[PDB]
């Protein structure tokens, strides 16, 4: 069962790029568990692929906590997080609930 | 339908849910503020839906410490979080290439 949300990405300086994300959520009800009663997803299923490039996955992957903007209005709003990865400066507009 | 990775988010006790999320990215271009300086209409356009209940999205976003690196089906590198938000324990897993 499906849910999504979109998100939006870009670097600065030379070879910036600019990326949209769509969060796929797929719920997955009650899984095969082991022992214990422990989920070990990233061994028991195929990813999906081919991959983005390696370091903008690190960067939108990237934690970085400061909220320093809020874009859109409304019912359609989002936190903008401003962070380097490597001397190269990256922004990550992400929607956020109410 | 372009590029894709994968990433993996669960809670426990009662009311445990699990989910697969796939992350996917279309290259937008250029940064979507031109030298001139004219906007891409590609930002925050056309959100795709409907959205995952705000707690899932919160829980998704939840800064939080790696507490471990994973592989990772292919030997591929995920970081892993263990937190607690809203009473409730999570587990998540992130593609983190290198």
């Amino acid at each position: 069962t499906e849910a999504c949300v979109t998100s939006w990405l870009w670097s600065e300086g030379e070879g910036a790029v600019f990326y949209r994300v769509d969060l796929h959520f797929t719920n997955l009800g009650t899984p095969p568990l082991d022992e214990d009663g422990r989920w070990d997803p990233a061994l028991m299923y195929n990813p999906c692929g081919p991959e983005p490039p390696a370091h903008v996955v690190r960067a939108y992957n990237q934690p970085a906590g400061d909220v320093r903007g809020v874009w859109g209005k409304g019912e359609r709003t989002y936190a903008e997080q401003d962070f380097r990865v490597g001397g190269t400066r990256w922004h990550r507009l992400l929607r956020m609930p109410v």
